Formats: C-alpha cells, sequence, structure tokens
C-alpha cells in the first residue's frame, strides 16, 4: 500500500442534514459492512497516518446517536481515515460531567489501540460537509465551527465546544480534559484557556466546510447550568496542573461492543 493522498477522492461536498427520517441501526449496519466490530474501519488501499478515537459523552441520547452513526460512518470512510467509535456513557443519575467522560473516552480508547488522534464530539453535531475532516492537525483543532444553531458562524472567537479534535501529544500537553466541571457549561471555555495557556492556537476550517446541524433538543435533566462555572475559568491557569488527566479516577462498570460502536459505562463519582 502506500500513504492516502492529502485530499480523498471519495469527498462529496455538501451533504442533505436532517433528523425526521427514519433510521435503524440494522439498516446503517448493512449500509456500512466495511465498519467492523466496535465502530472500526480502517482503508483498505492506503495507510491512514491518522488513528483516530471518537469520543463521544453519553447519557439518555441513544435517538441523536443513531442519527450521528447514520451519518457519520459513511462520512469518515469517505475521510479515508483509521477510526474507531467511542460512547462514554455516564451511570447514576448524579449531575452530568461531559469533560470527565472525554477524559475516560481518552484513556479507555488508548487501552484498545494506539490512536494518536482524539475527536471530541457531542452526539447531537452533524457535519454538512465532508471536507471538514474528522482529524487531528499541527495545532489544537475546532471542527464544529458554523453551526446552524449560532447562524452558521461562531459564537465567539474562544468556543471550543461541540466537536473538536486533539492529537496524543496535545491533550497530554494541557493535562488533558478537567474533570471538576459538574452540569451545563464552562469545560469547553476552560480547555481553551489550557490550550493558550501551552501556547498553541486553534485551527479552524473555513466557515463553508464547517457547517454543521445541531439536533434541536430540550435540556436533560441533571445538565442544568453549573453556577461554578465562571469561577473555574477564571483560575484554569492554577487548575489546571492539579484537575485532569493526572487526578482522573473512575470505575468501569461496563463494556458493549455493538457493530456501531464501543458503548463504555462508567461511574465517574459525583460532585463535590
Ligand atoms: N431548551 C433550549 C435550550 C437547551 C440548552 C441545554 C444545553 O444544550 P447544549 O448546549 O447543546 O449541550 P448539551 O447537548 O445538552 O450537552 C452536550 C453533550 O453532552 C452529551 N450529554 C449531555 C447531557 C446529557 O444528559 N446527556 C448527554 O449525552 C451530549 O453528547 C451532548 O451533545
Ligand atoms: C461560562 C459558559 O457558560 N460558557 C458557555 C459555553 O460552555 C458554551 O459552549 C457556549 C454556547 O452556549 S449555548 O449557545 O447555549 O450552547 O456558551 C457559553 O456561554
Ligand atoms: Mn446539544
Amino acid at each position: 500500500l502506500t500513504a492516502c493522498p492529502e485530499e480523498s477522492p471519495l469527498l462529496v461536498g455538501p451533504m442533505l442534514i436532517e433528523f425526521n427520517i427514519p433510521v435503524d441501526l440494522k439498516l446503517v449496519e448493512q449500509q456500512n459492512p466495511k465498519v467492523k466490530l466496535g465502530g472500526r474501519y480502517t482503508p483498505m488501499d492506503c495507510i491512514s497516518p491518522h488513528k483516530v478515537a471518537i469520543i463521544i459523552p453519553f447519557r439518555n441520547r441513544q435517538e441523536h446517536l443513531k442519527y450521528w452513526l447514520y451519518y457519520l460512518h459513511p462520512i469518515l470512510q469517505r475521510q479515508q481515515l483509521d477510526y474507531g467509535i467511542y460512547v462514554i456513557n455516564q451511570a447514576g443519575e448524579s449531575m452530568f460531567n461531559r469533560a470527565k467522560l472525554l477524559n475516560v473516552g481518552f484513556k479507555e480508547a488508548l487501552k484498545d489501540y494506539d490512536y494518536n488522534c482524539f475527536v471530541f464530539s457531542d452526539v447531537d453535531l452533524i457535519p454538512m460537509n465532508d471536507h471538514n475532516t474528522y482529524r487531528c492537525f499541527s495545532q489544537p483543532r475546532h471542527i464544529s465551527v458554523a453551526m446552524d444553531k449560532f447562524g452558521f458562524s461562531l459564537p465567539y472567537v474562544q468556543y471550543f465546544g461541540g466537536v473538536s479534535a486533539l492529537s496524543k501529544q496535545q491533550f497530554l500537553s494541557i493535562n488533558g480534559f478537567p474533570n471538576n466541571y459538574w452540569g451545563w457549561g464552562g469545560e469547553d471555555d476552560d480547555i481553551y484557556n489550557r490550550l493558550a495557556f501551552r501556547g498553541m492556537s486553534v485551527s479552524r476550517p473555513n466557515a463553508v466546510i464547517g457547517k454543521t446541524r445541531h439536533i434541536r433538543h430540550s435540556r436533560d435533566k441533571k445538565n442544568e447550568p453549573n453556577p461554578q462555572r465562571f469561577d473555574r475559568i477564571a483560575h484554569t491557569k492554577e487548575t489546571m496542573l492539579s484537575d485532569g488527566l493526572n487526578s482522573l479516577t473512575y470505575m468501569v462498570l461496563e463494556v458493549q461492543r455493538y457493530p456501531l460502536y464501543t458503548k463504555i459505562t462508567v461511574d465517574i463519582g459525583t460532585p463535590s
């Protein structure tokens, strides 16, 4: 074989993305016969330099996930990526912790395969153009840059929520993500602070190819706005070495290897 071309000959460009169509995981599996157990795929005729673990924070979002899988699997294959899908399921009924779930996905995926790239994607984001490559770059990559719920633009230049990608070294560089953000908000801003403090710039595709759709939804119970988030963002420079990968504690309760993804149910503790 040889290295995969910088531009895949499979890309179609702009895509029609909607969430009313009846989707079936059996059908999705049937439509993607090259997707191996656990949501793993590898280009047959070229060597992908990108070994990407796609981490999805999850609790009670099976319907959103079904649409995510339905759209992403064809897209990711056309992008000629050596990838695997990881759905990190938070057990219990405590406050939701998006960032801690992402940390779990990082460590757990590394236990399966020597990934060198990590895409962190919300379960409800779908790219509208397959040129928006779900891989890592020389700088930390922000992927969901032109979401429809933000009028197809950035709400602010520091916005790092939604979908993003850090290489293994980039991720380790900032001691990963915080674990102390319980509830909604601020954890993405905190992560942006970490990248800045370690001297990294954010890489983004243009607003045209970075158009993504957000599945409109109501707030999940136990994901209410965190009142402490403002203070924590203020002190990111102090806490990023005391809160992250080096302080991550969790308990894997269950692992399930579905055809289209690996589901890891974890106990990540409670707020304090
Ligand atoms: N009612 C209208 C406004 C709703 C505002 C509530 C927050 O919505 P968002 O800002 O999009 O964030 P979010 O989608 O709730 O949470 C982020 C991501 O974490 C995941 N997530 C969050 C909460 C939850 O109970 N389960 C879950 O899986 C999911 O991947 C989600 O995509
Ligand atoms: C401190 C804080 O709350 N930062 C939040 C971010 O976590 C969030 O990513 C962004 C998008 O919000 S959204 O339009 O409601 O999705 O809004 C900011 O205010
Ligand atoms: Mn959402």
